[PDB]
């Protein structure tokens, strides 16, 4: 599934993202914009053999099981195919393990260079939330 700007921001409002561990929405959206282009099936190899997956791009190295990473965690303890669900419940769920661990998000590449330190609230202006 491909989400709209304001039909992922209100799914993820209702999933308990917003100001989650004082992240704003905008943040989230921003980060879901940059590291899939809102597209829930969004997956990408790693150098290491890795591999992210879904809308905010879950690392197989730490949290999630896709039987190919060798050596790795699963710390969401979820395969890696369930974040790659239309319904975003799982994806949700393990980002709130990952921006928990420690170094908040910047564990998001994208959102570190893209979404940090910009207005992000731009994000979810003109939404219905
Ligand atoms: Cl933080
Ligand atoms: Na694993």
């Amino acid at each position: 599934k491909v989400f709209g700007r304001c039909e992922l921001a209100a799914a993820m409002k209702r999933h308990g993202l917003d100001n989650y561990r004082g992240y704003s929405l905008g943040n989230w959206v921003c980060a879901a914009k940059f590291e899939s282009n809102f597209n829930t099936q969004a997956t990408n190899r790693n150098t290491d053999g890795s591999t992210d997956y879904g809308i905010l791009q879950i690392n197989s190295r730490w949290w999630c099981n896709d039987g190919r990473t060798p050596g790795s965690r699963n710390l969401c303890n979820i395969p890696c195919s369930a974040l790659l669900s239309s319904d975003i419940t799982a994806s949700v769920n393990c980002a709130k393990k990952i921006v928990s661990d420690g170094n908040g998000m910047n564990a998001w590449v994208a959102w570190r260079n893209r979404c940090k330190g910009t207005d992000v609230q731009a994000w979810i202006r003109g939404c219905r939330l």
